[PDB]
């Protein structure tokens, strides 16, 4: 294959003097202008101001200043605010809305020295497992331009898979981080709910950012980059992982869901991952009396999701959800969260697919209820695949999406590693150890 | 009296056994709670058996930061086998089957729970009185109220019954009782400590906007340790070594309420003593949010949260979409405080405008009044001093400052930025040192 520097390797090269911040920034610009043609992932570009910031980083390096991401070029999802840059969420009506202040996540990454070259592609309203909008066009999977690289962080995942930038950052309310990392075969971490501030992830022309279920998290090509970006961006420093190796680790292996289906190639890939951990001293269960009702989980999650996305509004003549019923729904969520608390008293991590299949062909139908999917040559519902993603989003747990391999058509298959709440560093560390075990 | 850490060190050092320390606290309660009526739920039989179990762990060389330390907790927290009523008669015989999260954490650190402390009905008053247990009287003056919601907790601390407590706070429930009784109480950062087990009786409804739980003690060191034990994730420790260079915003006025003379000069005395220790003090700032708009937005959200979104028949309830917009108003107010704490390390202000008032019979706050320097001031408007930390989510420390003309304690409120709960404790400890020249 062809390789690039990771985020940490880039900072190491700049700090060591083998290259400068302006050289790494110019190399990233050239990679974008050379590879983004048939991919169309970096849809907002800030190259002139980025060269100035890289020159400012070289001036800091010269003054013996060292920061974890000093001079490291990166992009961020288009929904995040960067002062002077547009934030449209794909809407043609908000194409010329220019942010006047940097988002919290951008401010934290900048304070650590990161240089932002631009922003990556998204679907309209962030409501799709593709990345296509009338402002910028469509993002194509780098492994197969006929397939979707989407999930709403797809521009971000495509840029990482194409080697344009070593680090990115997305949001996730229905798989928006795990799914693009899965389709494009990169690393994505859905973080614990309320662990990272959503400030600056505003809907265009408002200051409305906070929303239940939704989180933001880092996306990269190595797990160590995820751990660094998480420490830079989290509200407070989260507990570091003490998991030294895989022996004794307790795994719950799920290759089936009561409300959706999975590829036989995906099922075997997840089984191959758990088997590599048994060979490293881990214990793997395939069922537990403490697994919450996943069927009831996705139903409660779906109805809370639709309420949050509609902001409590109902169609014409339809009666809306009352505020009292909303408080009861949040109680239903906390009840499910406690159910996962009992489960994680018996297990350290859940291994399961990110989605039932790999990247699907480009769709022009916005309505998910008017789509379908091809699984092992059979047709299946499209929206039903949300069940694979519901557990971490509804329960609030962190969930890692790490590369496993590829199916028969060369489309990447990823693993979903769900750990208990606030154990985001465990998920990263487990993913790091799983990759090494697969190397053996 | 021995504090929480001192009690753990004394038991570990052979000054007493966990059972002896348990018996000694039971004696202090039965000797002092007569005119106080603070520890209203008692679990002495199981506490002694838990104390004997702690002694076996001590002899087994196990060491935990609160091993064998006897304490109580606010009655609204669930303890397995004890009632949780929130002062309601209907819920007097609601027995919890499992410990609350805070109780479970404190027990895992070795704490021994003797019982629970008194509360008002529904945790909805600045007094502690209910038909199930009676009234709690301020240990400094039996005719004055002991504090609100967490009143039995603060009374037990001021009377030397137990060294550590824990309460909740949605409208000053931790700061006000600590103020009325002259003890330490920490209103923590919102969502920093799990409310699990602080359920409404016979439900699993504990989560609620604005409301937080926090420790209550007699020393700031006990607050920090109790915070580290109970927080969801360990919070950043404080790097503040002294008061030199600290940026303090001194507030003694509010556009919608008022504080009496002794309170105003007590807050200024704390500010001036930090100024003598190297801190810089300001009395105004352009980055100070509109406190009039804040207390209006806060009390609107407070009533909606307490009403669970219900409105009486005839009235139309707040729609869910309007509730979402209200939460955007709070987040907008939180960013406004973010910019304020870029210029200041802490706000110094009263906990309440006056000291502990006489026991009031009137349940309607609108029919109550307060004696402020002989004048008559509206009762409910005093929520203003409480609204900033609750609506903005910041941590707020309530620490002893002194007393007024009648010997009633006056406390200082120390507000720091969100997730700097240890900074608030640390600053409060340095203030206490500065006031002992
Ligand atoms: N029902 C449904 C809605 C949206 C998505 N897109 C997604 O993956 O998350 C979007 C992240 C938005 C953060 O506010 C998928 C399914
Ligand atoms: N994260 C998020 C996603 C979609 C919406 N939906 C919407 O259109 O509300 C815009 C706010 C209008 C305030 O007047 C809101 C937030
Ligand atoms: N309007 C108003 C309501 C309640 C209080 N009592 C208080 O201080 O907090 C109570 C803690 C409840 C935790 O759920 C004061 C004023």
């Amino acid at each position: 294959a062809m390789s690039e520097l990771s985020a940490i390797e880039t900072a190491a090269a700049i700090a060591g003097g083998s290259m400068t911040a302006l050289e790494a920034c110019d190399a990233a610009i050239a990679r974008i202008e050379q590879r983004d043609g048939p991919i169309n992932a970096v849809v907002v570009r800030d190259f002139d101001r980025a060269r100035d910031a890289a020159k400012a980083a070289d001036a800091e390096i010269a003054a013996a200043v060292r920061k974890p991401l000093l001079g490291v070029p990166m992009t961020i999802k288009e929904s995040f605010d960067i002062a002077g840059l547009p934030t449209s969420w794909g809407f043609a009506e908000h194409a010329d809305h220019i942010a006047t202040a940097d988002s919290l996540v951008v401010s934290r990454l900048k304070a650590a020295g990161a240089v932002f070259l631009g922003k990556s592609n998204i679907p309209v309203g962030l409501a799709d497992w593709q990345s296509v909008n009338p402002n910028y066009g469509r993002t194509n999977n780098p492994h197969d331009h006929s397939r979707s690289a989407g999930g709403s962080s797809g521009g971000a995942a495509a840029a990482l898979a194409a080697g344009m930038v070593p680090l990115e950052y997305g949001s996730d309310i229905g798989g928006a981080i795990r799914v693009p990392a899965h389709f494009c075969g990169v690393w994505g971490l859905k973080t614990t709910f309320d662990a990272v501030s959503l400030e600056g992830h505003y809907f265009p022309r408002t200051d409305s950012a906070k929303a239940d279920l939704s989180v933001v998290g880092p996306m990269a090509r190595t797990p160590a980059d995820l751990a660094l970006a998480l420490d830079i961006t989290s509200k407070v420093p989260l507990p570091q992982s003490r998991i030294a190796n895989l022996s004794g680790l307790r795994i719950l292996l799920l290759t089936a869901h009561p409300e959706t289906v999975a590829d036989s190639a995906t099922i075997s890939a997840v089984e191959r991952a758990a088997a590599a951990c048994e060979a490293s001293g881990a214990t793997v269960a395939t069922s537990s009396p403490d697994l919450p009702d996943l069927s009831a989980l996705v139903a409660d999650y779906t109805r809370m999701l639709l309420v949050v996305l509609a902001r409590g509004l109902a169609p014409e003549g339809t009666e809306p959800v009352s505020l009292n019923a909303w408080y009861a729904m949040l109680d239903d969520q906390a009840r499910m969260m406690r159910a996962f608390d009992r489960l994680f008293e018996s297990f350290d991590a859940i291994f399961c697919p990110v989605l039932g299949t790999t990247a699907f062909a480009h769709s022009d139908e916005p309505d998910w209820a008017k789509r379908s999917l091809s699984i092992d040559g059979g047709i299946a519902p499209f929206a039903a695949q949300l069940g694979w993603i519901s557990m971490a989003t509804y329960g609030g747990m962190p969930a890692l999406s790490m590369p496993l391999g590829a199916d028969g058509n060369g489309l990447p298959i990823n693993l979903q590693i769900i750990t208990r709440n606030w154990s985001d560093h465990d998920a990263i560390r487990i993913g790091a150890l799983v990759a090494e075990a697969l190397d053996r």
